[PDB]
């Protein structure tokens, strides 16, 4: 087996807090183009007319092999939005596996709060499940197609690197790249295909449990997406959490506006006080059943720095209406696979990610956990 994927490794780049993109290109010949990972969605978009905040954009009456799937759609996300419409063309990934494969593209047209300025990302590659792709669940993901057509395992795997101003990672598309983390590998069911949900069974600020139905935390769900950058929390875990972690970090007292994320904290260059800020732990249920394990990341994930003479950070742990979110804040500090073909998401510290000489973010396991799938929510 592969273990060492040498071309896939640091083919991701951004900025923060703008997310995670991979060079791309579409139709012939071939028209590159910067695509932002989300696990979050399932829809390929591109930018497919001018727009003040695009560098470039794909041009289909310039494409050979473009078909126009005569259908319209829109996609509404938390607070940007785009409308395009329907066509298939050949996509490939420059620094991915060798294959060009032929796939569903919403050529964007109309937008709004969608393209940042100076992203440097014009597109949008969902990798989530067709349940929940628009316009219906017919429209086959960009994913399922590469599948179909190579001979690319079912799988993917994600390790997205802060900083302490241009991001950077590595997405291995159909394998495991070892070098990318060390450790073991723990892994978490995929409840159910349509977002990347999982269940978590106990939550722990430096040790200590949040105390709470373990319901709570799976309230609505919750679902690992690589196109949020925060760590959001149902309303109530959220509550408890700042609760906690301002216990903990009580040596210094911050403005409310702060555990808002309204307003950013700083400190003389290179003297932020990391160690009076505690871990985060979520156990999530493992394979075996009664089985979890633990995943833990530090300040310097959840604090993520802003654009002085100062390191200024903006408070990542937000509140959420609709299910807990694990964010970059989370995913940062693993090297995370999606497992698709067995049905699972698997965790190992991150061989990247940032942290100060004392502490490191963890993946321990197992803890004998009982009464796990009461922590799920049901309609
Ligand atoms: C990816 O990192 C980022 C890049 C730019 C901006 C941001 C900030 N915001 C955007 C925001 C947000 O809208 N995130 C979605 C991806 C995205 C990023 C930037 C612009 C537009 C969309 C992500 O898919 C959300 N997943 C849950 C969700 C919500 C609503 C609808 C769906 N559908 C239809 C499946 C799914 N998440 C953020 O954290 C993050
Ligand atoms: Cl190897
Ligand atoms: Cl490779
Ligand atoms: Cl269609
Ligand atoms: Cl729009
Ligand atoms: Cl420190």
């Amino acid at each position: 087996k592969k273990g060492s994927f040498v071309e896939m490794v640091d083919n991701l780049r951004g900025k923060s807090g703008q997310g995670y993109y991979v060079e791309m290109t579409v139709g012939s010949p071939p028209q590159t183009l910067n695509i932002l990972v989300d696990t979050g969605s399932s829809n390929f978009a591109v930018g497919a007319a001018p727009h003040p905040f695009l560098h470039r954009y794909y041009q289909r009456q310039l494409s050979s092999t473009y078909r126009d799937l005569r259908k319209g759609v829109y996609v509404p996300y938390t607070q940007g939005k785009w409308e395009g419409e329907l066509g298939t063309d050949l996509v490939s990934i420059p620094h991915g596996p060798n294959v060009t494969v032929r796939a569903n593209i919403a050529a964007i047209t109309e937008s709004d709060k969608f393209f940042i300025n100076g992203s440097n990302w014009e597109g949008i590659l969902g990798l989530a499940y067709a349940e929940i792709a628009r316009p219906d669940d017919s429209l086959e993901p960009f994913f399922d197609s590469l599948v179909k057509q190579t001979h690319v395992p079912n799988l993917f795997s994600l390790q997205l690197c802060g900083a302490g101003a241009s991001v950077g990672g590595s997405m291995i598309i159909g394998g495991i790249d070892h070098s990318l983390y060390t450790g073991s590998l723990w892994y978490t069911p995929i409840r159910r295909e349509w977002y990347y949900e999982v269940i978590i069974v106990r939550v722990e600020i430096n040790g200590q449990d949040l105390k709470m139905d373990c319901k709570e935390y799976n309230y609505d769900k919750s679902i690992v997406d690589s196109g949020t950058t925060n760590l959001r929390l149902p309303k109530k875990v959220f509550e408890a959490a700042v609760k906690s972690i301002k216990a903990a970090s009580s040596t210094e007292k911050f403005p409310d506006g702060f555990w808002l994320g309204e307003q950013l904290v700083c400190w003389q260059a290179g003297t932020t006080p990391w160690n009076i800020f505690p871990v985060i732990s979520l156990y999530l249920m493992g394979e075996v059943t009664n089985q979890s394990f633990r995943i833990t990341i530090l300040p310097q994930q959840y604090l993520r720095p802003v654009e002085s003479q100062d390191d200024c950070y903006k408070f990542a742990i937000s509140q959420s209406s609709t299910g807990t979110v694990m964010g970059a804040v989370i995913m940062e500090g693993f090297y995370v696979v999606f497992d698709r073909a067995r049905k699972r998401i698997g965790f190992a510290v991150s061989a990247c990610h940032v942290h100060d000489e004392f502490r490191t973010a963890a993946v321990e396991g197992p803890f004998v956990t009982l009464d796990m799938e009461d922590c799920g929510y049901n309609i």
